[PDB]
C-alpha cells in the first residue's frame, strides 16, 4: 500500500544520559556528569502520545542507566499501564546489590506489562558494578517467567569476558547470553586500542553490507535516530524536523527519506561505488575493516559533509526510478 | 466478526530419527548410533507434505537424533516445503563442522530453503563426539548468513558448567545467542548422570512463578503425538494421537480441547497444586519440592492415568462453574 510502515509498532525514548557507571566503551560517553537529556515533561508528553497511539505496541526505554532515576521510570510506565502496552528495559544492574530492591523492582516490572529486561555486564561494566549484583538480578528473574532476559557483553580481544561469565555461576542458566564485538564509537573511540577491536568485515565483502534493519528511537539529545545501534548517535541521520512533532510524522518521515530508502533496498554498496568512483574513500576516513555493518553507516554519515556527498547521487537515483 | 479459534496451530516440530553419530550422557531420548527409534520415511514424507500445504502453519521445525546424519532425506524434505514458503528451523550437534565442503553447502542450502534458525548444541556432553574446531567452523561461516538466527545451546550439570568450552570457541561466538540449561531428569540424564550434580533452583514455594512455557505440537520419533518440546513431557500420560492416520487439523483440535491442559495454562500449576495441598496429597503425588524447571512439576503432577483422573471431578467442577 507504498507507504506500509512497518517500523510504527515499536519505539524507543533514551531518557538520560546520566549514568553511575563510566565505562570505556561507552558509545554515549555517559558518567554521573553527563548533562545530554530530554525535559522531564518533554517525557512525559512523548510517553503520553505513545501510550495513546493505536500502532505502537511496545515502548522500550534506555540511558544512560535507566533504574538510575527510578521514581521517574516508574511513573512513565504508570502512564502506559492503562493503554496496556508492552514494555523493554536495559540496565547495567546497579540495583541488584539489594535481594530487597531486585524483588520491589521485579514486582513493578511484572505489574507494569515489563517483556524483556536487557542486563549489560562485561568487563568494561565490572568496576561499577559487582558480579553478585548482576547475581541476584539473574536469579530473582526465574520467578518470573513472562519476562524474557538477556545478558549482553560487550567485549575486546584483551577483555572477553571468559571469567566474568565464571564467576555469575548458575544465575546465568535460562538467560540468552550475546557477546558483541565494540562499535568505535563515543568513550571506545579514544579508551580502546583499535587493534583489540574485532574486525569480522571489509570494504570488499559488499555483499554482506545490508543493514539490519530500522526502528525509532528519541534518543537523549532530542534528535530521533532510525535505529538503535551506537553506530547511528554520532551520525548527521535525524529524523526531527521540530521539537513537537508527532509519531505519524516521525513514521510519515522515516518511510519518505531517501537516503534510507536508498540504503534498505541497494545496500552500503550504492555509497561505497560513489566514494569509490570518486576517489574519496581517504578523504572521508572510511576504515578498511570493520566490527560490524555499522561500523561503515557511521564512517558514512558521521558529518554533514559526507551527506551532503551523497544528495545529487540521491536526485539522480530519485530521477532515473520513480 | 470471528473471535479467537484455535491456538498453538502456528508451529509444528517433527522428530525425525532417534539415531545420532553421538551418544551424550544426557540425552533426553538415549541417542545412539545403534539407535532405531523412527517413524517411516514415506509416512515422515506424508507429515511434511501435510505441514506445507496447511494453511495455518508458518514454521515447521526438525529435530532427533542428528538431522544432518540423513542429510539426503532433510534435504527432501525441506524441498517439499520450498513451493509452499514456510519457515524452517534446525537444531544440530554441528558434526558436519569437521568438513569445509558440507559446511559451505549446508549452508547454501538452508539459506536457499529458508531456514530462519539453527541451533547447535554444544557442552561437555557433547565435546567427546564432536570437536571444538567443528563448531567454530559452523559458526564462523554463519556470518556469510544473516538470516539464519544462531544460537549455540548448552546442556550443563554442578560438575560439568561448559567455562572452558566458549573460552575455545574464540570470537566465533561472537553475536551468537547462548543458552546454558540445567537438565531434565529424563532418558540417559536418569541414569548416567548423579541427581546432586543437576541443579535445583525452582521450588513448590514459587507457586506463582509455576507456569507452563508455552504448547508446541511435536510429532515425535515414538510415533507419538506431544502438546511441547519439553523432554519432560514423555514421562506424563498427556498425549495428542489417538490414530496412525490423523490430520493436523484435528491434532491442533484436540490440543484445544483438551480441559486439562486448559486449566494448567489459564490457572498455572498451582490451580493443580492447590487442589493436592489441601487433600493432603504431596507426598502421596510424590511431588517434588525442589526441581531444574517446572516442567519437573508437570512430570510428577499427571504421570499416570489414575494421577491425571484424581483431577476429574475438580476440572468437571470448573468447567461447569465457568462457561
Ligand atoms: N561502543 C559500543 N559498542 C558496542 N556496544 C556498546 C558500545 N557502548 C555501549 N554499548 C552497549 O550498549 C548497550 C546499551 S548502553 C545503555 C543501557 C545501560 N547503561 C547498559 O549498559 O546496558 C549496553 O549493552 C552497552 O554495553
Ligand atoms: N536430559 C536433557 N535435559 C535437557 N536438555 C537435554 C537433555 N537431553 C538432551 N537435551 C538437549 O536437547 C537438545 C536437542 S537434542 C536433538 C538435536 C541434536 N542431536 C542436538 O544435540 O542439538 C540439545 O540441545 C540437547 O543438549
Ligand atoms: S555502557 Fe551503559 S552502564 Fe556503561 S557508561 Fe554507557 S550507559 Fe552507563
Ligand atoms: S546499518 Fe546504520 S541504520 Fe542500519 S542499524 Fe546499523 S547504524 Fe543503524
Ligand atoms: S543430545 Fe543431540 S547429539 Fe547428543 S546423543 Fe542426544 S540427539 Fe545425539
Ligand atoms: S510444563 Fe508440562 S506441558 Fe508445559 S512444556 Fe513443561 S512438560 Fe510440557
Amino acid at each position: 500500500y507504498f507507504q506500509g510502515h512497518m517500523y510504527n509498532k515499536t519505539v524507543s525514548i533514551n531518557l538520560d544520559s546520566r549514568c553511575n557507571a563510566s565505562c570505556d566503551h561507552c558509545c554515549f560517553s555517559s558518567s554521573p556528569t553527563s548533562t545530554t537529556r530530554m525535559e522531564k515533561e518533554y517525557i512525559r508528553e512523548l510517553v503520553t502520545e505513545f501510550a495513546k497511539n493505536k500502532t505502537i505496541q511496545v515502548i522500550s526505554f534506555t540511558g544512560g542507566e535507566v533504574f538510575l532515576d527510578y521514581k521517574f521510570l516508574k511513573e512513565l510506565m504508570e502512564i502506559i499501564k492503562p493503554y496496556e502496552k508492552q514494555i523493554t528495559l536495559i540496565s547495567n544492574g546497579f540495583w541488584g546489590l539489594s535481594k530487597k530492591k531486585v524483588q520491589e523492582y521485579f514486582h513493578d516490572m511484572n505489574s507494569l506489562n515489563v517483556i524483556a529486561l536487557t542486563i549489560s555486564y562485561d568487563e568494561y561494566h565490572a568496576p561499577f558494578v559487582k558480579s553478585s549484583s548482576i547475581k541476584n538480578i539473574l536469579e530473582h528473574s526465574r520467578k518470573y517467567p513472562d519476562i524474557d532476559i538477556s545478558l549482553n557483553m560487550a567485549v575486546t580481544k584483551d577483555k572477553m569476558s571468559n571469567h566474568i561469565l565464571e564467576e555469575l555461576g548458575d544465575s546465568i542458566l535460562g538467560v540468552k547470553i550475546t557477546k558483541f564485538p565494540m562499535i568505535s564509537v563515543g568513550a571506545a573511540k579514544t579508551r580502546i586500542k583499535q587493534e583489540n577491536i574485532h574486525k569480522f568485515y571489509s570494504l570488499e565483502d559488499e555483499d554482506s553490507l545490508h543493514c539490519p534493519g530500522y526502528a525509532i528511537v528519541y534518543h537523549h539529545d532530542g534528535e530521533i535516530y532510525p535505529c538503535c545501534s551506537p553506530a547511528i548517535f554520532e551520525t548527521k541521520i535525524t529524523l526531527r524536523e521540530e521539537y513537537n512533532q508527532s509519531f505519524e510524522r516521525t513514521v510519515e518521515k522515516l518511510n519518505s527519506n531517501l537516503l534510507l530508502f536508498i540504503l534498505r533496498k541497494e545496500g552500503f554498496k550504492w555509497f561505497l561505488n560513489i566514494l569509490k568512483e570518486n576517489n574519496k574513500i581517504e578523504e572521508f576516513d572510511i576504515p578498511y575493516e570493520f566490527s560490524s555493518i555499522c561500523g561503515v553507516c557511521g564512517s558514512l554519515f558521521n558529518s554533514a559533509e559526507k551527506i551532503n556527498y551523497f544528495y545529487p547521487y540521491m536526485e539522480k537515483y530519485y530521477n532515473e526510478n520513480f
